[PDB]
């Protein structure tokens, strides 16, 4: 069994924790969570655990006692008085192997590698990283991890569902440029209410508008598929939504491809090479459909349009779930090497 | 010289046009007078409906009714709205109407908006796609291509108001291959508020709590007010829980090498020039709150421009609701210029 | 050996009272099987609505469809559709029906819900308040007083399931002299998205953009279950931008001078024993968002109870779509077993 | 003119600005602000003024410099660096007679005391406030005020919604007691996902689901109207809502009172000795129709019910624009003591 201790259980915290249970329960999934580190007492990480907005109750009974969380007998060290950095943090004396770091405050591998000097084996970044050993999008360059990589980046939500878009499209028909524009669901790090912010879009309230943020995603597309480096680009479009998003991107292929073609390769792709992290979609379905979904790219072949030389495709994607279940992938994938 | 307009439809579309009418007169820029309203409903509804708004807010205007007509301040409307029939079935000549503005939504098609002309109407502007209409007019675009020859005029969908514009100013300046587009929309009355039966099993998934990709003509139909378009766009919309207010992103392939300032540029010389009115640009990090009850019809935010080579991303603002009805009333002046 | 049951309008309720039959199956504690379903719609977009639902995400099973069937998995169900007149002409004898879930909405009248009865159904479930029904049972108050001689059955409000068993605990544990109560409902279907003509000039308006106070007859009609506190209670209704989940705040004058800590330990003692899968004690701090997909037909809040002398204010969560369908479920059970 | 200075520069200290311009064109204005204090630059506190997702955009031109921000042909100094306590900040050399607190962080008067350190006049908290001078509620005891008084409080969005209510029931028919609930828009204090939070009711995703809250306006109603302390309480629940709230007051009446009785007294009282604070309606409105509303209480006629002396009494209040209103119209009575 895979030790996994977890700094900042938070939205991603939790959704990988509900995600590893439920691959525990599908039998695809041996890595328990021993540890969770967050800036709050135990008592309001198990209540948040139990209690979900998005994805509803806990079915298993969760339990607190002065600095551990029980849920199913199970009992995880909420270490989390470690409010420094993750260097602080005791994993070595809780033998965890694999750091989930999901803070979003240490995504530079420099600060990162506190989890690995305080005794972990492994770091799994959940967000694009700086100058990380590799950043994985898993079904597409999960073949280039040896075992000489530690701090290991998940990338974003949004690269995940791009990555196998692009990878079909240009290992069939070639890429010569694209632009994106991923539909996004809101975050915890929008305001509420219109109030200070570092950025002036998400500085308004996230429930009330669209607001148009920036994304990385496309623009760093070669660190996953290096063929496609400064290929892509795009930004990101906040809407009033819980959970889902969805990716329009748009590109020029090399080779003419019809929309009957397109649909057709990525339905290949998707039930072959991709099974698990792509699915196709032929029926008419909305991000209702999308929530609690754990493919990494959904593609909507009813959304899909060519002229000549220049597609649309349009995918689907739950920011959350369907990248915890990644994370949780990711996990196995690297405990599989300690 | 006050052009007579009667109102088929008091919805919303209906109502944000007597708005932005009203709107336009307080500032003088508008000569029309809706003199009738028809729907489904009494007078009363149609008076509350007016009077209070939960975009727009009140109105600032007090607002009476009677037993057949609804008085605003010092303006009275007469509420023909029992006529539930076909549009010929309205007295439009009886009551000396001159244009008459069609937005139930149901009476799209030229063959059955004709009834409004054969009631006594002098033109008919659809408040939508239309269907063997005369003409299809985006204001700022093809304007020009409307005579005196023309009675089923028609207006185009709101989001065609605000891909027009963008399209003109990027072929004109750097010529338009191909182009696809998505157009992010604000929900609409024909989506259902839960889960229900729907001819769209897109738009019958609940409105406010997932967003609902559905169809458009905006952009497979804009060779009807660019004919060097024709067939050059395609695209989409998808619906967001926001009550008003959508955006335009459309990632064309220019046919000559642009750069990011180069295309704002463009832009923003049209804004201030040719298209001052219809086109606004934007540099700051505005959102669509900023866009609610804004009169403009293509609001081009040049923050979120974006190119490689030659393939740009233009993204444009406009208010489905407000910005659309003020152009139903321009359009209607340029009408009554005519007549 | 199992009772034959067929749903007249398949919509929220409908379809959310055969996914709460379909997971009580699972758990055992269900007989009835559901054979038809009658709606304004095809089965192919009954088989959409039943497959993705916006609030109860996807179903486990496989849905499939062919030209007048819909089927489950393993399981066919006649979607008997195309009935869009009356009750009384969808062929429930010729399908075999027993018991029907009366659930369009349209038919709260006895007058029309006796259709289902000359049609062939042996008993009618109204899932709304009824008009010159048979009886009017809340499970847990009023279900002892149903013999086998009623035909025209009709659950009450989802609201009246909520604030029945909290006025049942105070009345027969410290005596009702008097209550006001204000229950926070979800938005529902019957609501406007925008601004649009209705019935109730309050929920007119956009039911996600506001928050629209509509009146309710589930206080003043709650001596139909409790004929001691007929005319003792009423209230009102304030829609909030909210898919499913609401709750009621029942403000009322105590006959015996009871504590805090009294009516609380009275309620866990209700929930945990003469209540027990009608009535949830809940010690957490928590939301409507946790009140989703609960069975229990009402969930008190200890936390939010609060008292002045005799002037109690008691909260308790319910769930209007998965709770009140389970005791859809449950009388629909028990008015089989009485066959 | 009175100098103001704001501490806070929020949606309530936005708000204010916006109310005290929009009285300046009414002509019932004269105070004007030159300091704004917010832990941010002056580029993010003039975008935020400029842009609003409830109140749109502002008519006049908003403009920045280096550490000033610019209406149109107004200049407001956007002290905004002081980031100690309210000691700290320069009100003395800007000459600020009123200072309106509006952080919510130093309601206790022991720190809001800091600003008449600092060289302010009068502090207005825009706020509850603890060991305070004295707590007003305009149109209720708004004459108790005489000169010696320097550090005021107005009381809650719902105090001064709930104050004018209780006030024509007890001064009418008389006040045995009353339990009240407020269904209030949600606040900035709210999160935006499930993350921790001091009030785990409020950790919860604010716009997905209603978070149960307590207040303390009905439990403080002895502070303006010392008869009714102890007599009134409740609590409140927050709604997926920009600004507008509602408070439902169930209240047992000393004498047995009609509906018709009741909505003729509040009738009479909103054209009477109320007249500004209270509104009557008689038209089936929501809270869109409340939604920028000056007034304290909009009392709703259509949803009072009564037995037999127990009546529950609805009335409307914009949290946000109303209660800036009243910090407007009391800054202006404050400053008439100058
Ligand atoms: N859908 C998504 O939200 C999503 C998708 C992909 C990637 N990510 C990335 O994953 C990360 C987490 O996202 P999220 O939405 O769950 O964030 P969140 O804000 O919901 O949770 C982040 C957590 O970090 C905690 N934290 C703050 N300071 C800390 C400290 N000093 N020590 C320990 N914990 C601390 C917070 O208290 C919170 O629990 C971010 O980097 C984000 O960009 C998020
Ligand atoms: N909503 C937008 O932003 C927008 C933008 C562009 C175009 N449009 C189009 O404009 C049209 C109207 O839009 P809307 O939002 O005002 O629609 P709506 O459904 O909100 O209002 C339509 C009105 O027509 C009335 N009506 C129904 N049947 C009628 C009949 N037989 N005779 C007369 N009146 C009748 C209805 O009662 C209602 O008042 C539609 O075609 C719509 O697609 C809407
Ligand atoms: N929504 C709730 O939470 C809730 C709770 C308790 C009771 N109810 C009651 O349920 C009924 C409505 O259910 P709902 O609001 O959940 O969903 P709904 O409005 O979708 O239910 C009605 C359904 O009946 C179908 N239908 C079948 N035959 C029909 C016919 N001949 N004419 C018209 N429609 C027909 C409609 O198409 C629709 O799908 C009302 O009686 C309502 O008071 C609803
Ligand atoms: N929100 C309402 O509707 C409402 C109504 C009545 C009263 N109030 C009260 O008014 C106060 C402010 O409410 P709000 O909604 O404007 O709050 P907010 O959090 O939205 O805004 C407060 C502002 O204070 C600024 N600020 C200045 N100095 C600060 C410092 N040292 N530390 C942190 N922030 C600093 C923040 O940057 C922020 O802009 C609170 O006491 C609140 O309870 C709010």
């Amino acid at each position: 069994t895979v030790r996994v201790g977890i700094n900042g259980f938070g939205r991603i915290g939790r959704n990988f924790y509900r995600a590893l249970l439920a691959q525990q329960e599908q039998g695809t999934a041996d890595v328990e969570v021993v540890a969770a580190n967050d800036i709050t007492d135990n008592s309001t990480l198990a209540h948040l655990l139990k209690f979900d907005s998005i994805l509803g109750r806990l079915p298993c009974d969760v339990g607190l006692e002065g600095d551990d969380t029980i849920v199913v007998g199970r009992a995880k060290i909420k270490a989390l008085a470690v409010r420094e950095g993750p260097a602080a943090l005791p994993w070595g004396d809780l033998g965890v192997d694999v750091v989930v770091e999901s803070t979003g405050l240490f995504t530079n591998a420099a600060k990162a590698k506190g989890h690995l000097d305080a005794g972990a084996k492994k770091v799994i970044i959940s967000a694009p990283a700086t100058d990380e050993d590799i950043t994985i999008v898993l079904g597409v360059n999960d073949d280039k991890y040896d075992g000489s990589q530690n701090i290991i980046s998940n990338a974003s939500c949004t690269t995940n569902c791009l990555a196998p878009l692009a990878k079909v499209l240009d290992d069939e028909f070639g890429i010569v440029k694209g632009l994106m524009t991923t539909i996004h669901a809101y975050t915890q790090d929008q305001n509420l209410q219109d109030g200070p912010h570092k950025d002036l879009r998400r500085a308004r309230a996230a429930a009330l508008n669209i607001v148009p943020t920036s994304t990385g995603a496309a623009k760093a597309i070669g660190l996953v598929m290096p063929q496609l480096k400064g290929k892509l680009d795009g930004y990101a479009l906040r809407v009033p939504i819980p959970t889902g998003s969805v990716t329009d991107l748009t590109v020029d292929l090399s080779t003419r491809a019809s929309v009957d073609e397109i649909n057709a390769a990525f339905k290949a792709a998707a039930e072959g090479r991709l099974k698990g992290i792509l699915k196709y979609y032929d029926a008419p379905i909305v991000s209702s459909d999308i929530v609690t979904d754990p493919h990494s790219s959904i593609f909507d072949s009813g959304l899909t349009k060519v002229i000549d030389d220049q597609a649309k495709v349009v995918s689907w994607y739950d920011n959350e779930w369907g990248y915890s279940n990644r994370l949780v992938d990711l996990v196995t994938l690297v405990g599989k090497s300690l």
